[PDB]
């Protein structure tokens, strides 16, 4: 089923994009917990983390590294946190993969 | 020594004793000192990596195996209502160990914020 990253990724609704390649997209989170609050997903429909295979093992990096390259251009350089949620427990909100990148206060312990 | 002499490089190199979940030839998952909760473990390289902000572009794969070994250690404890995968970076971040590593916690309702 389709999510409202789908549409976002089709650029049918707008969002602040902080950076676009072929296979990933970074935006500002439109309910941010932090001065400094952006996703990084996948332009292919993963789920939920649970479900990625071995060989999105490039792609899920791939992610990661665009998010600490975003932080640097953000200015982040006190440092931030990275996170992805999966299920009920995990806290996850849309059900396509997202990485969230959090910065531009202490963040704090436990994490939720 | 491979893998540095931080606490992390220690474990690695079986110098300091810790519960091992899963290990391969990039990786290894063991179980946080301090929890935060029921179950909380950790994903980590074996190459040492300082932190992510200093990874380089060609980590990708490896980076992403620790997100695919922590979702596999995740299932195989059971975690079947979900779990968080954090990555700390810096001051900011709450990093304490400049080793890069994956949290992974779950057997718990996690909240938001993620701190
Ligand atoms: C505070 C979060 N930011 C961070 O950088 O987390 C690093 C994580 O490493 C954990 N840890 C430290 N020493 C040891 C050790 O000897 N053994 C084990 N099994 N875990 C350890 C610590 O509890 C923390 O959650
Ligand atoms: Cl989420």
């Amino acid at each position: 089923g389709d999510t409202i990253f789908g549409k976002i990724i089709r650029k049918e609704i707008p969002a602040k994009i902080i950076f676009e390649d072929d296979r990933c997209l970074a935006f500002h989170d439109i309910s941010p917990q932090a001065p400094t609050h952006f996703l990084v997903i996948p332009k292919k429909h993963i789920s939920q983390i649970s479900v990625a295979e071995d060989d999105d093992e490039s792609l899920l990096g791939h992610l990661m590294i665009v998010g600490k390259k975003c932080a640097a251009d953000l200015g982040l350089n006190k440092g931030y946190r990275m996170v992805v949620n999966e299920g009920s427990d995990g806290g996850q909100s849309v059900y396509h993969v997202h990485l969230h990148v959090l910065g531009g206060r202490q963040m704090h312990w436990p994490p939720g």
